[PDB]
């Protein structure tokens, strides 16, 4: 396609055809009433094509242009002001709703929970009409409905989860996200069932827990749809995923220093059980070590068996593992940090146009043609429409060697090849010419 | 233009705030309101005077990394409040039966303390567990874990690896931005001195001896110790260089074309 192939070989044209696109009004009255119009005719395809996979029967994406401009790496285009309005124009259109709708229904999912955790003391029974201990009322009215809306919730979030594993078809098993939300729905129905069915306060908490700890964890997968902070969502991604392959290092090192310490500092109390002596060495990895409480002051007492070979093992404890494993795990960090943000300013305009181009094959087309448009009208100097909140929103949430010796290795051989045709030609000129008085 | 600016919002608390320390000596207040408001002052004063110190060429370094430190914390700070909220809210409906997990408010300030890994495990964790006090205590070990994973080792390392980042990033432009801010002063307080004053002043010559100190070697010299203190240009011009061989080459070609246009051959043909 003759536009994609100006974006991956000549990019340097594609951003001159984009000027033509850009229109002016007067340079002079640039404060006075003037508007710049977009025109988005060469960044996308027809409709009509598009959706059209069985009848049309030609492979088609939306977004046409930037699609191609992400996968060539082309990020002087994609800063280009008509691809920047044409996202704006785009957000505005669909992606703004249906993102905000899908922030509604989960958060309405998550409110009435934590409403209901902090207006009751834990551990106690409770019912649509009020705290078993006598009853307890003053705050019954509130308590009904906020569970009613958490079980409503779960409901229609176990009917989405199973349109999404009859649409997706056997490729949702390895995903993280369909887990945390069947861990919450199935949790925060059990943590409300006491308006139908009669459950003990043991289990009804023990399932509140666990509710409100999934719910606000997998609150923060929602923040990376937004531009601001969906930079700080993948570093946190790569720095846990790093963390997670170095897990055995982890195990054999701190099983050994535990089953040591369990060996040695027997008689202490958190040393009693192997486990307990496991889960000691593990609050002791950060730098928390306990000196003078489990090795001093039992030394002084006459209280350790083994004082030499307990100090030898304080000493190795302290020199491997909150120096050097913690400066491994930070070295890490810094290197994987730096390689994300290499590739940050990329990385958020590829998330955008990933996130409409995969919304757009699901809507309806004659919405398509009901929502989209093909030239936008912009003056710099009156403020977008809603400017109350919405633009409050848009504040919080919202914002080249290579190639030169390349072109000079293009020259060059211009130049070398050049230079053989004149040569032919003067060997031509010597062939051809008349010698008198020069000869023997 | 000065509704976002940092330093009238600082001005206008330091000096409330003082005069509402100092008024008993015309009209009698109350002690509690007249120390409140002395503490914010002194607090506010020290803290704004950090600012003084980025016009001086040796401190404006460490006032502008610590700006954009502090910025980059500053836009981080929703996944502070889901995580520490998650991690809050779940300590206080496990814990609930210990003081520093009563309220929900509590156990939210409680979680911000063991953030930096003052987890308090003994007196918290196994000593209830030991005399059976903790209910639910499998589900609480398995927050202890998870909270020592999540927050001290994981995101304490991402604030780390921004700033080493951030510092990089500013100290790679640091001998630039020093002479700049110097200028900047420069250019912006003598748009506003009178022009008489301007006249009076400058000087178009300087002398310099080396030999001689200058003058105030008293206190101004210590004052001036303590305050004070290519590939692609070459490329480009291999570019330009080859642009003009490649040209006369070209007339070159044209003019041994033009030669065997106008040779005379005899003794040669057919
Ligand atoms: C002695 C003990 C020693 C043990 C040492 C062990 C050390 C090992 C440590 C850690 C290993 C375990 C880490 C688990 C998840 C990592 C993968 C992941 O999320 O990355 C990716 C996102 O990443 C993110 O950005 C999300 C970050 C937030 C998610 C938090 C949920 C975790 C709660 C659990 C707490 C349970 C505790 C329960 C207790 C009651 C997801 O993967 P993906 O498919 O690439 O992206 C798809 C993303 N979309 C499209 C779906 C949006
Ligand atoms: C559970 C809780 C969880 C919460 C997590 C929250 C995490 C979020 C954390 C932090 C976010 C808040 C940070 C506030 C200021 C940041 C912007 C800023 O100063 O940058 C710039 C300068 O930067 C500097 O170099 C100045 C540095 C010193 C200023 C200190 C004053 C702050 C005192 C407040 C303490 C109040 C406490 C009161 C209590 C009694 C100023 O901005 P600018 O316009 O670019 O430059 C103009 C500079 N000139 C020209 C004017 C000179
Ligand atoms: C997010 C938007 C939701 C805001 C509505 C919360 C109002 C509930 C409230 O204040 O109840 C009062 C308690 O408020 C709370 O603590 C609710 C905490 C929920 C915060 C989640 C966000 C009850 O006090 P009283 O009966 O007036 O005496
Ligand atoms: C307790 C532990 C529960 C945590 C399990 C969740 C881990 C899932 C992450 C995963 O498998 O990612 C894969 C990484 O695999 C690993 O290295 C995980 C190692 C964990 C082994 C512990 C036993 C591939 O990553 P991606 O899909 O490119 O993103
Ligand atoms: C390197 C990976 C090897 C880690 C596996 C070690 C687990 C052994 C273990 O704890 O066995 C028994 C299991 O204890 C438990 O409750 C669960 C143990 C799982 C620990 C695995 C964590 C390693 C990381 C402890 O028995 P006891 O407390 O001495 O009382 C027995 C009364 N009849
Ligand atoms: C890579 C090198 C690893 C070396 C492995 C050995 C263990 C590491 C220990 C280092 C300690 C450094 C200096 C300590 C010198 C103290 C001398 C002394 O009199 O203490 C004594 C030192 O105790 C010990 O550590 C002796 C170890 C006995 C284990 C016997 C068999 C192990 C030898 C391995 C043979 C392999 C050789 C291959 C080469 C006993 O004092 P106590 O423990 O206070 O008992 C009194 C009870 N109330
Ligand atoms: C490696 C360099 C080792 C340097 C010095 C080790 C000298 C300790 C051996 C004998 C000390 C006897 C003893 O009970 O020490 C007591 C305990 O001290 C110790 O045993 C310290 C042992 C430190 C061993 C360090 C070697 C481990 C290095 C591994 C690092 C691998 C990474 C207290 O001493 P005191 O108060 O003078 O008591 C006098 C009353 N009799
Ligand atoms: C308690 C909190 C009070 C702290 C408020 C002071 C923050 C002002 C900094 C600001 O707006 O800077 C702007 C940065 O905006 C942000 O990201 C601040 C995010 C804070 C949101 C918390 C609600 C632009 O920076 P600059 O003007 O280029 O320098
Ligand atoms: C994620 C962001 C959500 C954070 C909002 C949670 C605040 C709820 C809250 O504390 O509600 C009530 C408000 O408590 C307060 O004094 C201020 C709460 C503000 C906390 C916001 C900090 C989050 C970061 C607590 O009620 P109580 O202590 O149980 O006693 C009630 C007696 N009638
Ligand atoms: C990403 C994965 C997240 C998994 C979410 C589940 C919670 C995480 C827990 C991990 C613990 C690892 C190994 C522990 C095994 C211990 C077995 C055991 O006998 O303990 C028991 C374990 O307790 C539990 O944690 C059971 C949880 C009950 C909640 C019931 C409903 C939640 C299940 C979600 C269903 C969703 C399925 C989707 C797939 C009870 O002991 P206790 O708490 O000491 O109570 C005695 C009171 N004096
Ligand atoms: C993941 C790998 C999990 C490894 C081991 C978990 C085995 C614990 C289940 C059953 C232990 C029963 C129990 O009360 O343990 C007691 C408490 O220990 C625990 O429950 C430890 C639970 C650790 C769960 C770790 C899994 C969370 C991982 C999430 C990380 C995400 C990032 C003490 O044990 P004991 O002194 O041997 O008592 C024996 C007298 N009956
Ligand atoms: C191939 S013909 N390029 C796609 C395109 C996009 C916009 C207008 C015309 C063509």
């Amino acid at each position: 396609c003759p536009i994609t192939e100006m974006i991956e070989y000549l990019p340097e044209c594609m951003k001159v055809l984009l000027d033509f696109c850009m229109l002016h009004s007067t340079e002079d009255k640039s404060c006075r009433d003037y508007y710049i119009e977009y025109n988005f005719k060469y960044l996308q395809c027809p409709l009509e094509f598009t959706k059209k996979t069985p009848t049309q029967d030609v492979i088609y994406e939306p977004l046409t242009a930037l699609n191609a401009m992400v996968q060539n790496n082309r990020i002087e285009l994609l800063n280009h002001p008509v691809c920047k309005e044409y996202l704006l124009m785009k957000w505005l259109a669909y992606g703004f709703r249906a993102h905000m709708m899908n922030l509604g229904s989960y958060c309405l999912g998550l409110i009435p929970m934590t409403i209901l955790v902090v207006n009751i003391k834990p551990g106690m029974a409770f019912n649509s009409t009020g705290i078993i201990n006598i009853l307890d009322t003053t705050n019954s009215y509130l308590i009904k409905t906020c569970m009613i809306l958490v079980f409503l919730s779960s409901i229609f979030g176990y009917c989405k989860e199973a349109g999404q594993i009859f649409q997706q078809k056997r490729n949702y098993f390895m995903d993280i996200s369909n887990v945390l939300e069947w861990i919450i729905y199935t949790t925060g129905i059990i943590f409300v069932l006491p308006l139908f069915v009669e459950i003990p306060a043991h289990l009804q908490w023990q399932c509140g827990a666990i509710a409100v700890y999934f719910y606000w964890m997998n609150f923060l997968l929602y923040l990376q749809r937004f531009e601001n902070c969906g930079i700080f969502i993948v570093m946190l991604e790569v720095i846990l995923k790093t963390l997670l392959r170095s897990t055995v290092v982890f195990i054999f090192l701190l099983l050994a220093f535990g089953l040591s310490f369990y060996i040695l500092l027997n008689l202490q109390d958190p040393f009693s059980s192997p486990l307990l002596s496991i889960i000691q060495t593990f609050s002791m990895m950060l730098g928390d070590i306990n000196y003078r409480e489990s090795f001093l002051e039992p030394y002084l007492r006459n209280e350790l068996a083994h004082p030499v070979l307990s100090f030898a093992q304080l000493v190795s404890f302290t020199i491997f593992v909150p120096i050097v494993l913690m400066n491994l795990l930070i070295g890490l960090a810094v290197g994987d940090i730096a390689e994300v943000q290499k590739h940050a300013s990329l990385k958020r305009i590829a998330m955008q146009v990933e996130l409409h181009t995969s919304l757009e094959k699901k809507l309806p087309l004659w919405f398509l043609r009901k929502v989209d448009q093909k030239s936008t009208i912009v003056y710099p100097n009156k403020p977008r429409s809603g400017g109350m909140l919405f633009h409050i929103f848009c504040f919080l949430f919202c914002t080249s060697l290579e190639m030169e010796i390349l072109k000079q290795k293009y020259r060059l051989k211009d130049l070398t090849f050049l230079l053989e045709k004149q040569h032919e030609l003067i060997k031509l000129i010597i062939q051809k010419m008349e010698i008198i008085s020069e000869t023997e």
